[PDB]
DNA sequence: GAACATGAGAGCTTAGTACGTCT
DNA sequence: GACGTACTAAGCTCTCATGTTCT
């Protein structure tokens, strides 16, 4: 609601976001927007969302948000908590004889002659979004209208780090990261039946062309933060190891 | 040489459009 | 408005290719 609007969620939700196809990803964060982040949750409480405050909201033709929404609906409701994994120690404390589900949704429909989708979620996401205002580090916050503008997975996770990383409220933040830390935080990679990793663009330069530049421009072009570049941090002898993010934001 | 910066683009998937339709 | 359809732009991942510097 409104244009200036503001979505806060526990910084352990960060990686599940990431993950989310755009779609889904879309119709998470208006359902966030709908969220006094400061209060309890209803519980038994349904969230009607409208393609038409999607489109105007995302700069984005009707017709499309209509499909998004439908689409974003079927992959939210199948998306579960990606969770990593002494976090899964304070998850289960926090929300303490009946079992452990990690199923974002508990309940979704799409209206189909109705432009709009309904919602529930269940108790396990609730923690994320219910938020004992400090510490202020345990938390992200991002720009409703930005986070929905961002069409690419790498765009939108790198806009999210930084927001993360959005501490001083003030002229000039930075981070330093390692590159892995990196693509594990952009979802550079891949698994498949054997266990283990699979980064995505496995010699720099070209990751740093095809996911980095591409991102950064993007972002630039389409959000509130309004410089960032990055340089290598550490030496690393010849190859690359660690680079130093810094960024303004304009407070308009 | 082993590391970077660049770029053209192949081949294939996803995000986006214009536009007709029908209370 | 709330689509469905039919098409285009833009995005992804990796590869050839031309060149530069590191330390």
């Amino acid at each position: 609601v409104n244009k200036k609007t503001k979505i806060r969620h526990r910084n352990e939700l960060n990686h599940t976001l990431a993950q989310l196809p755009l779609p889904a990803k879309r119709v998470m964060y208006m359902a966030l927007a709908l969220i006094d982040s400061k209060e309890p949750l209803e519980r038994g409480r349904v969230f009607k969302i409208r393609a038409e405050d999607l489109a105007a909201l995302a700069k984005i033709t009707p017709s499309l948000a209509y499909r998004q929404l439908k689409e974003g609906g079927k992959l939210l409701g199948a998306s579960k908590i990606s969770l990593r994994g002494d976090d899964i120690i304070a998850l289960a404390k926090e929300l303490n004889s009946e079992e452990l589900d990690l199923n974002i949704i508990e309940w979704i429909a799409y209206s189909p002659d109705e432009g709009y989708l309904s919602l529930k979620f269940t108790r396990t996401i609730e923690p994320y979004i219910s938020s004992l205002i400090g510490k202020k580090n345990k938390f992200t916050t991002q720009l409703l209208t930005a986070s929905l503008r961002l069409s690419s997975q790498y765009s939108s996770s790198l806009y999210q780090l930084i927001r993360k990383h959005y501490s001083n409220f003030k002229k000039k933040n930075y981070f330093i990261i390692s590159v892995d830390e990196l693509k594990e935080e952009l979802i550079a990679y891949t698994f498949d039946k054997d266990g283990n990793i699979e980064y995505k663009y496995p010699d720099f330069p070209i990751f740093k062309r095809d996911v980095l530049n591409k991102a950064i421009a993007e972002i630039k072009k389409k959000t509130e933060i309004s410089f960032v570049g990055f340089t290598v941090h550490e030496k690393e002898g010849r190859k690359i190891s660690k680079l130093k993010f810094e960024f303004v934001v304009d407070e308009d």
